[PDB]
């Protein structure tokens, strides 16, 4: 249950020392990842955030105004062009109020939600490095709610039913919760921090969640909800944040026109539902040990011929798997039947077809599973609606 | 109104500041537009048999060294340092695909692997050489590589260029000039590969009976090329595609593999891109199309409006039905005239407008209103949803009765 292992052997992705702590993803682990995305994506949809893409170096300017640079100037990367000087972004707060600041903006616009998949980078210590769990570049399910002080309380608890809604889609039912109050270096009056942490706490008594204080451990500009999930082996994984920011909108000049006609500065809610998505693979490739489930497997379906009497059956059937939407390969290599099967099972390839002579005189074909489970001999058709059903429902198991 | 600039503007598509010279903040409707792209490229990818991978954003420059990149590109370099090394913000992804590729042995059966990736590049451009989406310091381009041998080039290389041809024509662009790009003076690589490389590349041209005209000097440091212009409905040259037969990197980064006859080779290497920067070709979409994107593109498909109060139970019931239809579908509730809400998301040039009165409501109709100005009349919801999703699943350039 080693993640690094699994990925090497499946073939996920690797790291090497011309680019420390950064991921080179491969087909198989790329599409994983893409998977993960696709599922975001569809609570974005369901959740109604728009999707944003912001550029990933900005001027240093942005970054001493939120007071990131004087907080954070180790962990920045820095480059430079024509005597200006530039930081790849660690984080996507500046740039998507950026983009809010585009257009004036009235309460009728409130909430925005705005989500990115931005990839962020930090100069973390090379020495800290391992795997996919602390590494210097990563993609974060980033979003900000732009809102009214009385829309606080509905969009925080969107967040929150969010947190739960995509973690049991993953097997993982047990979340303790963590309230992080000020530190003792900060921005924000008392009032605000104040008001800001009571909210997040009268959210958490409001959603039925038990939490412990973390004092101290907020971050400078806003306290946070920390969410950690469990996995099969019983260890705790931080993944989950919701951040009530009082602060960093009016720093970056952020405004809108209320219903009064009053310009006011909106709230920004700050979550990242799985946070680092390189990070999340590598929980979820060691709570799987390298069987994901069908929706999230890189390959699907593997389909095999026995002779090359079955090579043009194989083709017909890839097709037809292919364009119902399954993610199926192929192996039409002169090897030995059980030669194949072998190499895909140890791929954790979930469903494995044989097409003999009698699977394609009859129009059927036989199914095994990477455990090790013979189907036997199913109507191709069926196959189909069962592998769009698992697929579709996202189920953990097969069923 | 036909720039890219003004039409994004108004179509709230992107943005940029100086904060950000040469880099794009793309907004919703602007990332539907780009995410649809990708959707696109990567049906194309499906079809023709490519891998995707993801590479790192910066590599150790002793890595852009082995290639001669630093030393032709070193001023159009992004460099940061990290614990006494310097890093490259990539300007390509030849080398981090070749990366990949050396990760654990490979034989003559993992021949040819096609390698794509959605690259995200930066280059140095002068901020005085900058303009709109056409010429930016950051951007995505559709590339891939393939790792082949010598006997694979031909069937590699027409693979290209039949699918430069495929994805051009989905976007309507037909009048396509081919140049093939020969050494040029500042140069790496033996005469000899040059001249194979240069030959196979006209060969491959030949086949597919496509006239070109050779473009001397004008090659890559380490590789020809053949350029692919397209023309747009102004008969505008834009050079978009790109491939190019490489027999210099593969060697410099100790990529290699193992023959059939047992014998280590150095696999030959084929670049290409189609749309090249996808920021660019968006632009030039934006200013063919003078903001009237194909349905497939458009960030908003349909915008259903209700004339007063009495109908916004309905319409609400509809944009739920054609949004779990897979239709990007908006409701305009507001208490203004029809015709200003009309007038407003024509200019916003959304494909169709659905009108919701009373006599919708009972009959369970929806009155169809296209932003060229043409009334379709009153047509059944389901009849109607049926012929939008063909429309996008066919990425038909034509809207309904047009
Ligand atoms: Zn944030
Ligand atoms: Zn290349």
């Amino acid at each position: 249950r080693d993640h690094r292992k699994i990925g090497k052997q499946l073939d996920l992705y690797h790291m090497q020392e011309e680019a420390p702590g950064m991921v080179f993803w491969h087909n198989d682990g790329w599409t994983i990842f893409r998977e993960l995305e696709v599922f975001v994506r569809s609570k974005l949809k369901e959740y109604q955030y728009q999707e944003v893409k912001g550029p990933f170096m900005m001027d240093r300017v942005l970054w001493e105004k939120t007071g990131h640079w004087d907080n954070y100037k180790d962990a920045m990367f820095t480059t430079s062009s024509e005597n200006r000087e530039y930081c790849i972004k660690p984080m996507n707060c500046p740039g998507h109020v950026q983009i809010f600041n585009q257009g004036l903006k009235s309460y009728r616009d409130l909430p925005l939600r705005m989500a990115e998949f931005g990839s962020c980078h930090r100069n973390e210590p090379s020495g800290s490095l391992h795997g996919l769990m602390r590494v210097r570049g990563f993609t974060q399910d980033d979003a900000h709610i732009f809102c009214t002080e009385e829309q606080i309380r509905d969009e925080v608890n969107g967040c929150i039913r969010l947190v739960y809604d995509m973690y049991s889609t993953f097997g993982f039912e047990k979340i303790v919760v963590k309230l992080s109050t000020r530190p003792e270096k900060r921005i924000g009056s008392d009032e605000m921090w104040d008001r800001a942490e009571a909210d997040l706490a009268v959210a958490l008594e409001e959603n039925n969640i038990p939490f412990e204080y973390q004092l101290g451990e907020g971050a400078f500009y806003s306290p946070k909800i920390e969410f950690t999930l469990y996995d099969c082996l019983d260890r705790a994984w931080q993944c989950g944040t919701v951040q009530l920011d009082f602060s960093l909108p009016s720093r970056l000049s952020a405004s809108y026109v209320g219903e009064d006609n009053e310009r006011k500065v909106p709230v920004m809610i700050h979550r990242a539902i799985l946070g680092s998505m390189e990070r999340f693979i590598g929980i979820l490739t060691e709570e799987f040990a390298g069987f994901f489930p069908t929706w999230l497997a890189p390959v699907q379906v593997v389909i095999m011929n026995i002779t090359d009497s079955q090579s043009e059956y194989v083709n017909e059937l890839t097709q037809k798997l292919s364009n119902a939407g399954i993610r199926v390969k192929a192996d039409l290599r002169n090897e030995k039947i059980g030669f194949k099967i072998r190499e895909h099972t140890l791929r954790r390839v979930p469903y494995m077809l044989v097409c003999g002579d009698k699977e394609v005189e009859s129009g059927k074909v036989a199914v095994r599973t990477r455990r090790g489970k013979d189907l036997g001999s199913m109507d191709v058709n069926e196959v189909i609606e069962k592998l769009q059903q698992e697929i579709r429902s996202r189920s953990l198991k097969q069923l």
